[PDB]
């Protein structure tokens, strides 16, 4: 998989780690082939965050699912290659309902809202929906699909708001 699919930046990291400490805990879910804490280049003082790069985008997936992550005493945040929990899928037409949308999407993260649009006029469904999860990881890896299949369709899927 290409490089930049197997990274994770890790922000609101401690002071005191270090690309040994960040390594140590980041190994358990796989193994990394990169491990950097960014520090200020005069100073040596850590700017608070880092990067890990895995083998796999497997490996990446059991790390974001053991979040939260507390290395070095600090719970961090890892996101992986703007922040958002909701989708807009669109292309789905009018045949396509509320539990194809989910069976599918439920795969990626757990959902909590879905909203297939329909005209405010006629009631008529528009051919597109809102899919709202319960953390952005969910929308990281679904927008990073070339391709999304529901229902028969092709579909076009993107960051809501
Ligand atoms: C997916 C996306 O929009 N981005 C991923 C990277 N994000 C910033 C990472 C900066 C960094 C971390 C570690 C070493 C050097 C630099 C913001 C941009």
């Amino acid at each position: 998989e290409p490089e930049q699919l197997r990274k994770l930046f890790i922000g609101g990291l401690s002071f005191e780690t270090t690309d040994e400490s960040l390594r140590s805990h980041f190994e358990q879910w796989g193994t990394l082939t990169d491990c950097v804490v960014m520090r200020d280049p005069n100073t040596k003082r850590s700017r608070g965050f880092g990067f890990v790069t895995y083998a796999t985008v497997e490996e990446v997936d059991a790390a974001m699912n053991a979040r939260p992550h507390k290395v070095d005493g600090r719970v961090v945040e890892p996101k992986r290659a703007l922040t958002v929990k909701k989708i807009f899928v669109g292309g789905i037409k009018e045949d396509t309902e509320e539990h194809h949308l989910r069976d599918y999407f439920e795969q990626y993260g757990k959902i909590e809202v879905i909203e297939i649009m329909t005209d405010r006029g006629s009631g008529k469904k528009r051919g597109f929906a809102f899919v709202t999860f319960d953390d952005h990881d969910s929308v990281d890896k679904i927008v990073i699909q070339k391709y999304h299949t529901v229902n028969g369709h092709n579909c076009e899927v993107r960051k809501a708001l």
